[PDB]
């Protein structure tokens, strides 16, 4: 059964620190965040329209609980909190639109798709720029 659940590692994270730029993240910083990017494991519980997804690196660690079609809170990528709601593309495609609880800010959003040769591809935009990290199956 083809889906979204499994455990990922990342193989490929295109253009992860101009999205840090674009949110005004500090170079030093960005390039900490960059290697840090690597080691990146989305394990995804999903049934239904309703999604678990842990996301770790070697130090921290995250899990968003989710069910498409519902707002919910998360935080952005350089942590500001928002208020997210996801909605299908296609199959095996979801796409989250964040708007920011307090504060002003770049266009946030991010996707979730699964390719048909059983790759994950996590797309993350903020504004003109758009970040792409592919995942494979641990």
């Amino acid at each position: 059964m083809p889906n979204f659940s499994g455990n990922w590692k990342i193989i490929r994270s295109e253009n992860f620190e101009e999205l840090l730029k674009v949110l005004g993240v500090n170079v030093m910083l960005r390039k900490i965040a960059v290697a840090a990017a690597s080691k990146y494991a989305v394990e995804i519980k999903q049934e239904g329209d309703t999604f678990y997804i842990k996301v770790s690196t070697t130090v921290y660690t995250t899990e968003i609980n989710f069910k498409v079609g519902e707002e919910f809170e998360e935080q952005t990528v350089d942590g500001r909190p928002c208020k997210s709601l996801v909605k299908w593309e296609s199959e095996n495609k979801m796409v989250c639109e964040q708007k920011l609880l307090k504060g002003e800010g770049p266009k946030t959003s991010w996707t979730k798709e699964l390719t048909n040769d059983g790759e994950l591809i996590l797309t993350m935009t903020a504004d003109d720029v758009v970040c792409t990290q592919v995942f494979v199956r641990e």
